[PDB]
């Protein structure tokens, strides 16, 4: 049993490797894993930086690197018993190390087969969020959108529904390994639960009724789907809102009486700034579409209604 370890840069249980280093798919292996572990760690602790052209197939240089990087945290554990104050352990993880975190977690997950990343990393940018929010992602997969979610904002509960066999059980894992992860490396997560369940079910209408920010990639959704999605979202609270891949209602909705009970009547949509250098598996670049519940265009029609000369202009 010929071994590497990393140790936690906050005392976690060290990672393990057993030798030779396991590939996980055509493009990630142990040996990249670890290696980018080491530089992750080291951009969380500038001093272990200072402190520190491989080979990935010879144990003697591999090892020669962990020794390398296990003596220097040692090293750091030791300046931080001193004066130096500690890494301080209640943060959330940079939008690299969570990139780096969840490749990491999926590597040691789903064990049979992120552009979204980068996507998802900009939704929760420009979409602000607060303790007050619950965020839900209808058809969560195995979960990584929940996770990155959930590691970067203050909402008070983020959950993921998923429905098929095969996704709902990595998720289980996919939940124990981010844990343990973000333990290993001293980050804060907000709550989370992965779920199976199907969306549509009547439970999850009270659900979505009572969300504040749904993400649902629903591009490739078919019209009985994305209708029956339109009813639960009827139910959502004022300034709730649906980031989607796919809109559920015109940009540019003009209300008249012929479409009163169309879902326009009571939202918000907008396109979002696409990613530069992104291109979907169409070839057109990806652009992304959020609605806002916002009544006061059902309102302001009725308003307009009983008043004779705008009733006129519309008629
Ligand atoms: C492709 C989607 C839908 N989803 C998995 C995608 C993983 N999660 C995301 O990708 N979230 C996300 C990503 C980007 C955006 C932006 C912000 C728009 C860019 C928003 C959200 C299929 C899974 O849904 C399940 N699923 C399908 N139908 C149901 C259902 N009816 N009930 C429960 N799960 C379902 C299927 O079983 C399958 O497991």
């Amino acid at each position: 049993k010929l071994e590497l370890r990393l140790k936690s840069p906050v005392g976690a249980e060290p990672a393990v490797y057993p030798w030779p280093l396991p590939v996980y798919d055509k493009h990630h292996d142990a040996a990249h894993e670890i290696i980018e572990t080491i530089r992750w760690v080291c951009e969380e602790i500038p001093d272990l930086k200072l402190a520190m052209d491989y080979d990935t197939k010879s144990f003697e240089s591999m090892q020669r690197l962990c020794d390398k990087y296990n003596r220097a945290i040692d090293s750091i554990h030791q300046l931080w018993k001193g004066t130096t104050q500690p890494m301080k352990l209640n943060t959330r993880p940079s939008t690299g190390l969570l990139r780096h975190i969840l490749q990491q977690v999926y590597n040691h997950s789903v064990t049979d087969p992120e552009t979204s990343f980068d996507l998802v990393a900009q939704m929760i940018d420009e979409i602000k969020m607060t303790d007050d929010d619950l965020f839900v992602d209808l058809g969560s997969g195995v979960g990584q959108v929940v996770l990155q979610v959930a590691a970067a904002t203050n909402c008070k509960h983020h959950y993921g529904v998923e429905k098929a066999d095969i996704p709902a059980k990595y998720a289980e894992t996919m939940d124990r390994e981010f844990r343990k992860w973000m333990k290993w490396y001293g980050k804060k997560h907000a709550e989370y639960t992965l779920e199976r369940g199907d969306f549509l079910s009547e439970e999850w209408r009270e659900r979505i009724a009572n969300t504040s920010v749904i993400f649902v990639n629903n591009f490739a959704f078919g019209p009985e789907v994305d209708h029956q999605l339109k009813e639960r979202f009827a139910n959502m609270k004022e300034g709730g809102r649906i980031v989607s891949s796919k809109p559920f209602a015109p940009l540019n909705f003009r209300i008249n009486s012929r479409n009163l009970s169309d879902i326009g009547t009571i939202m918000r949509v907008v396109e979002l700034s696409p990613l530069k250098g992104s291109v979907s598996w169409t070839g057109k670049p990806v652009s992304y579409y959020l609605h806002t519940i916002d009544r006061t265009i059902l309102e302001n029609y009725f308003s307009s209604l009983k008043n004779p000369k705008l009733r006129e202009e519309q008629e």
